[PDB]
Parts: structure tokens; sequence; C-alpha cells
């Protein structure tokens, strides 16, 4: 009753890079609570360290996919990129438009999750892994 979203096998990767999405989990957790709660401060300053690391994180992705010539480094970049576009309107919605912006937000977020940091990340694992990164 009290989480949005929860880790799960499907989600595990490699080590270095479960230390990341277990933090990206946490913050979409606590961004919902905070829209529960509900109380636009945290929610602000949730969201903005969640974008800073949602950044930092697709920064060490990329770095991994740019070592090791990773064939799909150009599509999953792209759509890295795309997604902090997203991550900015979010963030000029959120503030403070309206209370309900945090609601699409974690919609966004959670679509995200499931779709980018569960199945599209899951494609570079077997590739990286082969070639020693952990």
């Amino acid at each position: 009753a009290d989480v949005l979203v929860k880790w799960s096998e499907d989600l595990a990767n490699l080590p270095s890079i479960d230390t990341q999405h277990k933090r990206l989990v946490d913050y979409i957790n606590d961004l919902y609570r905070a829209a529960r709660r509900r109380d636009m401060d945290k929610a602000r300053e949730v969201f903005d360290a969640l974008k800073n690391y949602a950044v930092e994180h697709f920064g060490y992705e990329e770095r991994l996919f740019a070592d090791y010539a990773y064939p799909e480094a150009t599509r999953h970049k792209e759509i890295h990129r795309r997604f902090v576009e997203t991550v900015l309107k979010w963030e000029k919605q959120l503030a403070a438009g309206d209370p309900e912006v945090v609601m699409t937000t974690l919609r966004g977020l959670v679509d995200w999750l499931v779709n980018h940091e569960m199945k599209e990340d899951k494609k570079y694992e077997a590739y990286l892994r082969e070639r020693g990164v952990s």
C-alpha cells in the first residue's frame, strides 16, 4: 500500500547497473509518496534528484556502450535523450501548474521503468557481461 514500483528479477542486470536502477526505483517511490502526501515541496525536491540521477545513470550506460562498441548504442542513447527532453518538460509542468501533473509524470515514470529500465536495458546485459563488464 506504500510503494508504487518494486524491484524484480526481470529488472536485475549487471551489478553496477542494479545499483543505479535501484536508486531510480527509490526516487520514483519517493515522488509517489510526495504526491500522495501531498506535498509539492518534496515532489519538486525529489524530481530534481531524480532528474539529475537519471541523467548520470544514462551517462554511465552510454559510457559502457561507447567503450565496448555496443551495436545498439546509437538507438539506446537517442531514447535516453528523448526521455531527458520529456523529463525537462515535466519539470516545467510540475512547477507548479496543477498538482495532477505529478500524477501524469508518475504514469510516465512507471512506463519508463517497465519498458526501458527493464525491457530495453536488459538487451545490453549479455553482450557486456561477455566482455567482462559487471
